[PDB]
């Protein structure tokens, strides 16, 4: 289990939590020195528990699938809450057995469905470490409209920051003040599968991508990643989704 406490959190304890989250996910190989996540794990071993504490010290436990860093559900007090999708139901068999009741949230956990349920696209929700504290407080009391907005903050400040060093840095700049994500952060989030696939297929193709990944950058718009010497590959992406899961 990894843990993060927002009381007394600053940019470096947060980097320390994201470091431990990354280091808790099992891998067999490194492709171009990036951890390649396993095709499948079976049993309860497939799930990582993160214990998150807000400013006041209340907590929620979040369950993450270690093969893809996908947030499946969470436990708040005695109630477990799971996304309405097949993998989250499978997950409810291994985690939070101890809950007095299990509620299925009325949406799956992908971004389109959560934005629709929240009433705001990601681009309009301030993220940062104050927003994470808020999100933990919202998840402690069931409301599905407000839980969709809090889960969008929760995915990006934990799972997306683990996947990309650039997003982790974005959240460390937002440690005492929230701010909506840059288009670059949204671009990166959406490209993890694509980028993971091409870095994998680039082995045996001299580090060259079969098809270029296009991202918008930290100045404005439209950028094509064609090979593994790009800084996106050498410095930014931190975990790769196994091609068997794409
Ligand atoms: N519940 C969740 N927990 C973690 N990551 C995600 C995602 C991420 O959203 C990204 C973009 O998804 P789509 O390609 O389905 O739009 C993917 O990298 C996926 O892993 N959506 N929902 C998530």
């Amino acid at each position: 289990d990894v843990s993060f406490r927002l009381s007394g959190a600053d940019p470096r304890s947060y980097g320390m939590f994201i470091k431990d989250l990354r280091n808790a996910l099992p891998f067999r190989e490194k492709v171009y020195n990036i951890p390649l996540l396993l095709p499948s794990v079976s049993g309860a071993g497939r799930y990582l528990l993160m214990h998150l504490f807000n400013y006041d010290g209340k907590t929620i436990t979040v369950a993450v699938d270690v093969t893809n860093v996908y947030i499946m559900g969470y436990l708040a007090d005695t109630t477990s809450y799971f996304f309405n999708e097949p993998a989250a139901e499978l997950a409810s068999q291994y985690v939070f057995r101890d809950a007095r009741r299990k509620i299925t949230l009325p949406y799956s956990g992908n971004y389109e469905r959560l934005q629709i349920a929240a009433g705001k696209p990601r681009e309009k929700i301030p993220i940062g470490l104050p927003a994470l504290d808020s999100a933990i407080s919202t998840l402690l009391h069931y409301d599905s409209t407000a839980a969709a907005g809090a889960l969008l903050v929760l995915i990006q400040t934990t799972a997306e920051a683990a996947r990309f060093k650039y997003i982790e840095q974005q959240i460390q700049e937002r440690a005492y003040r929230d701010e909506v994500p840059s288009l670059a952060t949204i671009s990166l989030e959406n490209s993890w599968s694509g980028l993971s696939k091409q870095i994998q297929l680039a082995q045996g193709n001299n580090g060259i991508f079969r098809t270029p990944i296009v991202l918008v950058d930290n100045k404005g718009n439209r950028v094509q990643i064609t090979n593994v010497t790009s800084k996106v590959v050498t410095s930014n992406i931190q975990l790769l989704l196994n091609t068997r899961n794409i």
